[PDB]
């Protein structure tokens, strides 16, 4: 086994050799290892075909290296890979859209705290086994139509922390079975009705600190079976614009945040979930 590493069969075959210092993917990984641990080193790079002999690998960790460019092919031959994270490498900033393309057992993949700014064409293109994929903290600006589609076994999908100005119908469509998802953080302006039509079955949603002045109406709608939503910090405007969410949260049966109504004035201060039927006023003018 390579130096710098410890190997061992024991549970499964692992390698190895996290914060060793290590600047690049040592040569000598054995093939047939199940498990490899490289996390914590200066790696900057995951050129093509790094791991191809080890067509047993089920856990791969790449996090904190530095990584700046990850090799189209790099995963190539890792069909049997269940968990791959690269997290906090926030220099990477993209993958090449056909990364992830084979990964077919993929079961979670860590994306977060990487200066991703856009997420690619087909990049989760029949990710099927995935359940969890983690992109909190990236720079990412919008989620374009379709991203998630093929996902769906997808049960966390956390995108907080990023840039997200708003929600369309395309994003979170093929999404069933989604559990939870995060979007707190984040710049969401507008989230058209509808973009949750088909996120059933969802147990939690966070939209705090996001830059939202009052939701459309059939938007919380297909939210059946939602047991968490938080609202808070947020420019919550409460006109008669805001009679929809203010009706969803009194006969929502799950537990609510306080969603602080910051405009107009006179009523600014209170929290939505609290005030009167007749409070929101300024109607159809
Ligand atoms: C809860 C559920 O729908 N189970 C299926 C599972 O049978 C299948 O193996 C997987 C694909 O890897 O997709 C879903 O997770
Ligand atoms: C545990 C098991 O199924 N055995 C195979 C083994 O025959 C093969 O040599 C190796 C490739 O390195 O992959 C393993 O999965």
């Amino acid at each position: 086994c390579p130096g710098a590493c410890v190997c061992y069969n024991e549970p499964k075959v692992t390698t190895s050799c996290p914060q060793q210092g290590l600047q690049a993917v040592p040569v000598g990984i054995p093939a047939a290892s199940q498990r490899i641990f490289l996390h914590g080193n200066r790696i900057s790079h995951v050129p093509a075909a790094s791991f191809r002999a080890c067509r047993n690998l089920t856990i791969l960790w790449l996090h904190s290296n530095v990584l700046a460019r990850i090799d189209a092919a790099a995963f190539t031959g890792l069909a049997l890979l269940e968990q791959l994270d690269l997290s906090d490498n926030a220099q990477l900033r993209s993958v090449d859209p056909a990364t992830f393309h084979g990964l077919g057992r993929l079961h979670t993949l860590h994306l977060d705290r990487c200066g991703l700014q856009e997420l690619g064409p087909g990049l989760f293109r029949g990710l099927a086994a995935l359940q969890y994929l983690y992109l909190q903290d990236n720079a990412l600006q919008a989620l374009p139509d379709d991203t998630f589609r093929d996902l769906g076994n997808l049960t966390h999908l956390f995108l907080h922390g990023n840039r997200i100005s708003s929600v369309p119908e395309r994003a979170f469509r093929g999404l069933h079975s989604l559990d939870r998802l995060l979007l707190h953080q984040n710049r969401v302006a507008h989230v058209h009705p509808h973009a949750f039509r088909d996120l059933g079955r969802l147990m939690t949603l966070y939209l705090f600190a996001n830059n939202l002045s009052a939701l459309p109406t059939e938007a919380l709608a297909p939210l059946r079976a939602l047991q968490y939503l938080r609202l808070n910090d947020n420019p919550w405007v409460c006109d008669c614009r805001a009679r929809p969410l203010w009706a969803w949260l009194q006969k929502f049966r799950g537990s609510s945040s306080e969603v602080p109504c910051s405009l107009p004035q006179r009523l600014a201060g209170r929290d939505l979930k609290r005030l009167a039927a007749n409070d929101l006023q300024g109607c159809a003018v």
